[PDB]
């Protein structure tokens, strides 16, 4: 569809006059930021935020494009490079470590130096970096991590952990030789390391014994605690605390959240990772925005400010699985928090960052029109005389042979939400791409956000925009 | 392999205590830009960036991710939504009309509005869109148009000509109904619609009789003269003009680029599109660096300023074949470009921009170490238990299969020059993405490329940087 509007070249000289009008306009602060805001959209890169703006125009009345997503109205902008240091493609424990303590390290590991190795415990100790949530913390800050994936996932885990293994979720996880060697699964080290004021996600069966019924699936065995030490992690952070609270639904979770006196929240809305939100069932389980706004509520209760983490943690999954479906609508989701925390904080004193951790190798290609679905079939039969996606994967379980050929897809195959988009090479997971990711950024210090950096400095400008960590003596005026 | 110094935190800690107190250096300039150039990596998009980084920091003594591009060092990146009015997925010819004239058109057209209609000479007239080029000659200016392709390919063609069909290169091209309608072949505008101080680049082809033998391969009747009017255009353009010199060749180029009294110059060395870089005869032939050197050296004579257009022209070309070689090589030739003409110029007072009209199904995946060449084999096997590349396409004519199965790969295989990269779909040419591009902009104004903007924001600051256009009467103090 051609817009009517669009043909005349006014339309454009207006808009991009509005666009010089509003650069001129843009100024840097010489004050701190009292609160830190990072949003951690897992595996988006800059195809992912495309197509998921072209989604959500038309989820809305629109042709797609032309419609900015909430994380497209933050005025500064840098390209971020992800490499691990050991690898070229990163994982998100690495990544973590990069954009949350600051320093690189090696793929797999969690806030580590490089100068540990994977699953390898005895390299551990020297090589802990301490996160910028932490230093938040020994600043008098309240702090929370939000996601939609296991609290004890990577992407998390670098807010308050140190391991050679991201893959050590409980006890249950750890060999012998590494648990007698001291080395604590995540589950320990997120009720342990440091004092949170909201965590909130997944991940509740790696904080019980094994046979403890989980609270909503008590009838599958599987979906019960792990844990081999006999420890209830939940009852032993309650303790901790006085006005501590554990929610497991979300109308607990919304009372909670209402509640002067509540002081500390821990909310475990699954066994594992959220239901994709597609998925998920509007009376048991809060929606990323929600569990965001809940955090809020509690964490800007203290006068000298908050740092909060907020994963979009499950955009990764969906381009994982090569279903395109399930990681732009994550995605919108995940835009949909932003805007929500930019209603409830003032960019006047708080620094927020959207970025990613890597990309995918997902692409959108062909020549559809204007207004056609991101789901939808390219224009022109392929080579082989059969229809092809506008979305493709280049690696990844959408790999298909029906009779020895490439089968052909419609419309109707194409739009639905199991449809997992065709990928060059057959592999169970598609796999991270290794391409520079956005970092968006708006309020206080958010100009030093500019260029192409090393994802490093994520972690760095939110230390230094807060006067924090090695940035105590930042030349800033109060926020 | 894991690099000894990026082991110590310090190593990390120190880059980006660096990269803050550069940040905080910059500062906005309150003059104009005296020059201003365009860079356009054609097809050049963020995937493209990245892989080409890694690959020009091996060819160095290097890692590769580590080491900054020419264009990694511009302070200021912006993102760009490529989508024509008509298509998601844009064409150089329509892009070219909004990162060169400030409007958005239709797919195929160049230099007009979106009332026009591709290939249809009677929707033209009322609807062409003026350049920044243009409207830099009306302020006293000169210009230059420097690529690797035909210099009245869609691109260049941007800078000078109004076609609702960028497929229109010489009359031999254009319908009888469209010549009587008086629609012009692009060679046709290259010579007649504006002065052109320089013009460098592919397309001797289309400026001389059927029938006229190319001056390199007069043994080859194909290369020959295209034009069924009788013109000899370049004839033409040289009677138009005291000073002007045409060449064909390397020293003849660089001759004319030293000797003052040449004031106009247009160099076309092939018959169509220049050689890939790594097929260049480095006798008969200049590389894009020493074309826009050349340009340079011609267009720096006039006090008033200049406005130069660049062009990576055959990084498009490459991605087309699914021959990433070739695309990531012309990427560095491209970056030298960049590198050389900011040696030959100040930042005090030239505006610089690079950036892509479109990006590509391109993907860069699999898990390689640190060090690995980007040519390379992914580590492990895929699920059809048959290697696999890092470097992988969406769609186009990579995709094989060898007695119904898909074809192993070896690395000598995955290193060559002539490899096609394997995609999920086959098609002759492999297509353009749709995902946003980077900007990088250095100089006066530059502070201005910021956020996601409409790729039309190109050509506007442009206008506006230099007080051309509708922004005379910028508020700008003088050069
Ligand atoms: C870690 O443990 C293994 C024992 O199997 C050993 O080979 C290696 O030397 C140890 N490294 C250190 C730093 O102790
Ligand atoms: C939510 O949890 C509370 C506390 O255990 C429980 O009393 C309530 O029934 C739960 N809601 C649902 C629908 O299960
Ligand atoms: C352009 O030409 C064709 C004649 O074949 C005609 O159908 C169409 O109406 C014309 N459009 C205009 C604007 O004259
Ligand atoms: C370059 O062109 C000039 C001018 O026609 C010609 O005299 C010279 O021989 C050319 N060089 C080569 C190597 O062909
Ligand atoms: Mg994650
Ligand atoms: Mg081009
Ligand atoms: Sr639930
Ligand atoms: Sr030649
Ligand atoms: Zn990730
Ligand atoms: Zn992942
Ligand atoms: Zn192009
Ligand atoms: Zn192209």
């Amino acid at each position: 569809i051609i817009p009517v509007e669009e043909e005349n070249p006014d339309f454009w000289n207006r808009e991009a006059a509005e666009a010089l009008g509003a650069a001129k306009k843009l100024q840097p602060a010489q004050t701190a930021a009292k609160n830190l805001i990072i949003f951690l959209g897992d595996g988006m890169g800059v195809s992912t935020v495309t197509a998921a703006r072209i989604l959500k125009g038309q989820k809305k009345d629109k042709l797609g494009p032309e419609i900015p997503l909430a994380m497209d109205r933050f005025p500064y902008v840098a390209l971020s490079k992800t490499y691990n240091v050991d690898k070229h493609v990163p994982d998100s424990g690495a990544t973590a470590t990069a954009y949350l303590c600051g320093v690189k390290g090696n793929f797999q590991t969690i806030g580590l130096s490089a100068a540990a190795r994977f699953n390898q415990c005895n390299t551990t100790r020297g090589n802990e970096v301490i996160s910028v949530m932490n230093r938040a913390k020994k600043a008098g800050k309240s702090v929370g991590v939000v996601t939609t994936t296991r609290v004890q996932h990577a992407s998390p885990a670098g807010t308050y952990a140190h391991t050679v293994n991201r893959n050590w979720y409980s006890d249950a996880d750890v060999p012998a030789s590494a648990r007698q060697e001291g080395c604590q699964d995540i589950a320990t080290q997120l009720i342990s390391n440091m004092d949170i004021d909201v965590i909130l996600g997944g991940g509740r069966k790696y904080m019980f014994r094994m046979g403890t019924p989980d609270p909503e699936y008590p009838d599958d065995y599987s979906q019960g605690g792990t844990r081999l030490d006999g420890k209830n992690l939940v009852q032993e952070w309650l303790a901790k605390r006085q006005g501590a609270r554990y929610v497991w639904n979300r109308t607990e979770l919304m009372q909670a959240s209402l509640d002067p006196s509540v002081t500390h929240l821990m909310g475990l809305f699954e066994p594992g990772d959220m239901k994709y939100e597609i998925h998920r069932d509007s009376t048991l389980d809060p929606s990323l925005m929600e569990m965001t706004e809940a955090a809020l509520r509690l964490l800007s209760r203290n006068p000298r400010g908050f740092f909060l983490f907020v994963e979009g943690g499950r955009i990764d999954h969906g381009h994982h699985e090569s279903r395109a479906y399930r990681a732009l609508t994550e995605t919108i989701m995940f835009d949909d928090a932003i805007e929500r925390a930019g209603q409830l904080t003032s960019e006047e004193d708080t620094l927020s960052l959207v970025t990613a951790d890597h990309s995918h190798v997902f692409s959108f290609g062909g020549y559809p029109l204007r207004g056609s679905s991101i789901f939808g079939l390219a224009p022109g039969k392929a080579r082989d005389r059969k229809a092809y996606t506008v979305l493709l994967y280049g690696n990844g379980p959408g790999y298909v042979l029906k009779d020895g050929a490439r089968p052909d897809v419609t419309e109707s195959e194409s739009g639905s939400p199991e449809y997992r988009q065709q990928s060059a090479v057959p592999l169970d997971e598609e796999t991270h791409a290794g391409e520079d990711v956005a970092v968006f950024a708006r309020g206080p210090q958010a100009h030093l956000v500019h260029g192409v950096q090393e994802q490093t400095f994520i972690a760095h400008v939110m230390a230094f925009a807060a006067c924090l960590e090695p940035y105590t003596a930042c030349d800033l005026a109060p926020p």
